[PDB]
């Protein structure tokens, strides 16, 4: 879970009347002292209604230390160690397994780069990309019980690096590519494309990874450790790199051991399984939505992407109101959603679906590998409340469930036993997500870098809202629709509509909901 750090440093920066508070920055490096502590301690306690002391503070100075010492799991251990597929990556083949995704579940990461970079060096990068991170060259057989990891080692990773002629838009060009699928059982999940053009001023670089070998968290470190090597390579040299804290594995086969079995009354699994059980009874099969078509029977994942740009002004706002009301930034996205749904007649049973990190361990927390759990986070909006009403619902909804967000979600789905069918996915049909590009990606492989949003031809759920900040100041609404469901011009006034929402939030939050 991230939203304990970023609260802990929004209220870093209120105590410290500050505007630089990172993760890592120290609070008494920042210029806080003793009297100062009094009133993170307050603060913290007030937000996040968890025990907290100045002990706590003086232990751990940092936000992100702050935050893991106040949420008994064993840290990742190292250990020729077997793969280990963890249960997201497990869920990611069984997906692909049960619908004809389309190639959905493929991750894009596009970059622009002032210069032809060159397609050897580059093929050489990926092999030494590949080479660090096992995630990147372990492929999933399907046997008779399931999935089974193969590991290949780094002289038999065949990668597949290719450069693309555009004649066409090019953006349109990165659509197709990422669709592409995936053989899971032969070839490893990470594609590389360099596409150049007449009309493309340099090249455009395309990293389609598999979601079951990296999320959008991984793109940081995927870009910085392409960019050493890369760098390398060009100067005849291998990487010279920092071993690796762990491999994806290490983490798997820590997690399932920690998890444990729902047999176990006492295993957190269980007593997990036990909160969601309990917390999405009498749930609602199917939020009632206008939608331009009827749901078909087989959720094709045929999709689009409509786009919101945000002024700068109403982002600064929204993060204004973040602070003003102590909730993140993705509690007003997500509470403005709900609104939205609220407003369309969905009713007062708002379950919208929620990524959730799992990169606490310092061993992963910049690491490649897929570490999104899928969380329903069920929002009550009876009684016509205010906007600042709903975001002290939407937290305490929020931090409920942020404490139980290991319960691998098929498990969820298992225990709730909802109405099964392949038309909708199950428990939540709107998913909502806060996510960050990574910053100082602007000077990569010796050139001119900046990251290209990808438009796709694919969607997982009927709806799918992220609040995107590209890492340099700006920010802007995703709405990645079913084509089944919504014309483009209705997911364009969707998310039109969202973001009224949260200008109006910001301008007034003591207006009702309805
Ligand atoms: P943070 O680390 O920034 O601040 C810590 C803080 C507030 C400086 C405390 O450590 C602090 O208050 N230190 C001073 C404590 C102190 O000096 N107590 C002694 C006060 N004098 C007496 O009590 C009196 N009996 C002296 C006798 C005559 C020896």
């Amino acid at each position: 879970v991230t939203a304990y750090e970023e609260i802990v440093c929004q209220v870093f920066a209120a105590v410290l009347d500050r505007s630089d508070v990172t993760a890592d920055a120290d609070f008494f490096a920042l210029g806080g002292h003793s009297l100062l502590s009094l009133r993170v301690v307050a603060r913290l306690r007030a937000l996040l209604g968890v025990d907290v002391g100045v002990r706590d503070l003086f232990e751990a100075p940092t936000p992100a230390a702050l935050a893991a010492r106040l949420t008994r799991r064993p840290a990742v251990t190292r250990r020729d160690a077997p793969p280990v597929l963890s249960h997201f990556q497990r869920r990611l083949w069984l997906i692909e397994q049960v619908y004809q995704t389309r190639g959905a579940y493929n991750v894009p990461l596009a970059v622009h780069v002032s210069d032809r970079l060159d397609l050897d060096v580059l093929r050489a990068a990926v092999r030494d990309l590949v080479a660090r991170h096992e995630v990147l060259r372990t492929l999933v057989r399907s046997s008779d019980d399931g999935p089974d990891p193969v590991l290949l080692a780094p002289e038999d990773a065949a990668v597949d690096v290719a450069e693309v002629q555009a004649a066409g838009p090019v953006a349109d060009l990165l659509a197709e590519l990422t669709a592409q699928p995936f053989d899971l059982a032969t070839q490893i999940p990470l594609r590389v494309r360099m596409i150049t053009g007449e009309q493309v001023d340099g090249c455009v670089l395309l990293l389609v990874c598999h979601h079951i070998a990296a999320d959008e968290w991984s793109f940081a470190p995927l870009l910085r450790d392409l960019d050493t090597a890369y760098r390398a390579r060009a100067a005849g040299r291998a990487p010279d790199w920092e071993p690796l804290p762990a491999q994806y594995s290490d983490y798997a086969a820590t997690l399932h051991d920690w998890l444990g079995e729902a047999t176990d009354p006492a295993s957190p699994l269980r007593r997990q399984l036990d909160y969601w059980q309990h917390a999405l009874q009498d749930l609602p099969d199917e939020l009632d939505l206008p939608t331009d078509r009827p749901r078909p029977a087989t959720a094709s994942h045929r999709g689009g992407l409509a786009r919101a740009e945000l002024p700068p002004e109403l982002v600064e706002a929204v993060r204004r109101l973040a602070a003003q009301h102590g909730v993140t930034v993705f509690m007003v996205v997500q509470a403005a959603v709900a609104v939205l749904l609220h407003r369309l007649g969905a009713g007062d049973d708002i379950p919208l679906g929620s990524p959730v990190a799992d990169r606490a361990d310092e061993a992963v927390h910049d690491t490649v590998g897929f570490f999104l759990n899928t969380l329903v986070l069920r929002v009550n909006l009876s009684g016509n409340p205010t906007f600042a009403d709903l975001l002290d619902r939407v937290r305490a909804v929020d931090l409920e469930a942020f404490a139980r967000a290991d319960a691998p979600f098929d498990a969820v789905v298992d225990t709730v036993k909802p109405p099964r069918a392949v038309s909708r996915h199950p428990l939540f049909q709107t998913m909502v997500s806060y996510q960050r590009r990574p910053s100082d990606v602007d000077r990569l492989f010796g050139a001119a870098t900046r990251l290209v949003e990808v438009p796709l031809d694919t969607a997982k759920f009927d709806l799918e809202f992220a609040f995107i900040e590209d890492g340099h100041g700006g920010a802007h609404i995703a709405l990645n629709y079913a084509a089944d469901l919504f014309d483009h011009d209705s997911a364009e006034q969707l998310v039109a509509r969202l973001r009224t929402v949260l200008e109006h939030a910001c301008a007034d939050p003591c207006r009702p909901v309805a």
